């Protein structure tokens, strides 16, 4: 717990390169950037951000009071992808088992998202996106 997040915050800030990403059009570069910002119930939280890697999505992630850690480097930022309209899967939802992941380890910033999508055949997604600093 506090050691991931002043793990986190040691890297803030700083530029590293694209290891791997789900979306191959990207720059090959990254950079961390935290934020805080406050949810609805007034509570505070942390968000993550993979910037300048030119992807469409930005790989984010919110710790917050709902986070869990899997393991000493590995946090459950996420456990739905319900947004008004769909979800993961797109329009008409479907996701199925949705989690994502905070990885920090090795000076490596991991976000990693899996699900499935009922209304394709169960098919696994597995996207994530890895920075080296």
């Amino acid at each position: 717990g506090n050691d991931f997040v002043s793990r986190l915050k040691a890297l803030d800030g700083r530029e590293g390169k694209i290891v791997s990403s789900y979306d191959d059009e990207n720059t090959g570069r990254c950079r961390l950037e935290l934020q805080k910002y406050e949810l609805e119930d007034g509570s505070q939280g942390l968000a993550v951000y993979l910037q300048d890697t030119g992807m469409y999505f930005t790989p984010s992630a919110g710790l917050d009071k709902e986070t869990k850690l899997k393991d000493a480097n590995t946090a459950v930022v996420s456990t739905s992808s319900e947004r008004p309209g769909g979800d993961a899967c797109g329009d008409f939802g479907g996701a199925l088992g949705y989690k994502k992941v905070l990885v920090l380890k090795d000076n490596q910033v991991t976000i990693r998202e899996t699900f499935r999508c009922v209304m394709d055949g169960f098919k696994k997604y597995d996207l994530s996106t890895t920075c080296q600093f």
